[PDB]
C-alpha cells in the first residue's frame, strides 16, 4: 500500500522524497467521497503537494529532509520567510493532512450524529474546525462547508475506499487505522518543526 508513509527515524528528520511520494496518493482518494463538490479541499492539498515538489525536484540532495527545505529557503529569501515558496506551502498542506487524520480517525472512533447515523458531515465538519477554519476568512469559509454538506454515506465511502479488493467494513477501517500510525506521527512532527523554526503564520485566507 502505497499511500502507508515510512516511519519516523530517530532523528525525526522526514526525507522529501519519499513522503511527498506517499501524500500524492492522498488525493486522488477524495473521489471516494463521491461527488467533485470536494474538488476545493483536493485541489488544494494538491497545488500544495506540487509546489513543495517543485522545489524539491529542482535539488533533492540540498532539500532531502522537510528541515532543509525550510533552512535553505531562510537562506535564499530571508525578508519574507516564512511566507515564501515551498516552507509556505507545507505550511498550509499540513493543516490539509490533519484535516484528512481528523477526519478518518473519527470514522474510525465511530463517531456520529445520533440523528442521522449513516452520514459523515459530522466528521468532516469537526475535521474542518480543529484543522483548517480559523485560517480562512468568510468566502472560504463558504465554500468548504458548502463542500462537506455533499458528504457521502459511511457505507458508501468505505466500499469506496477498498475497491478492487475483497475486504470487510471493519477490514477497511483496520486499514485506515493502520494508515493512521506513521501519518498521524509525521503530521506530529512537522506542526513541531513549524513551531521550532518560527516558521508557523496564522493569517487567514
Ligand atoms: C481550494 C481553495 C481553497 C483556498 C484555501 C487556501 O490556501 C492557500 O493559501 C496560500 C496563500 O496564502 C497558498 O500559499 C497556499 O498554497 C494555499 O493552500
Ligand atoms: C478524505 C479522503 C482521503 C482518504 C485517505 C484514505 C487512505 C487510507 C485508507 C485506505
Ligand atoms: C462538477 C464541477 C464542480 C466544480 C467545483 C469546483
Amino acid at each position: 500500500a502505497e499511500h502507508l508513509l515510512k516511519p519516523l527515524p530517530a532523528d525525526k528528520q522526514i526525507e522529501t522524497g519519499p513522503f511527498l511520494e506517499a501524500v500524492s496518493h492522498l488525493p486522488p482518494f477524495f473521489d471516494c467521497l463521491g461527488s467533485p463538490v470536494f474538488t476545493p479541499i483536493k485541489a488544494d492539498i494538491s497545488g500544495n503537494i506540487t509546489k513543495i515538489k517543485a522545489v524539491y525536484d529542482t535539488n533533492p540532495a540540498k532539500f532531502r529532509t522537510l528541515q532543509n527545505i525550510l533552512e535553505v529557503e531562510k537562506e535564499m529569501y530571508g525578508a519574507e520567510w516564512p511566507k515564501v515558496g515551498a516552507t509556505l506551502a507545507l505550511m498550509w498542506l499540513k493543516r490539509g493532512l490533519r484535516f484528512i487524520q481528523v477526519f478518518l480517525q473519527s470514522i474510525c472512533d465511530g463517531e456520529r450524529d445520533e440523528n442521522h447515523p449513516n452520514l459523515i458531515r459530522v466528521n468532516a465538519t469537526k475535521a474542518y474546525e480543529m484543522a483548517l477554519k480559523k485560517y480562512h476568512g468568510w468566502i472560504v469559509q463558504k465554500i468548504f462547508q458548502a463542500a462537506l454538506y455533499a458528504a457521502p454515506y459511511k457505507s458508501d465511502f468505505l466500499k469506496a475506499l477498498s475497491k478492487g479488493q475483497n475486504v470487510t467494513e471493519e477490514e477497511c477501517l483496520e486499514k485506515i487505522r493502520l494508515f493512521l500510525v506513521n501519518y498521524t506521527a509525521t503530521i506530529d512532527v512537522i506542526y513541531e518543526m513549524y513551531t521550532q523554526m518560527n516558521a508557523e503564520l496564522n493569517y487567514k485566507v
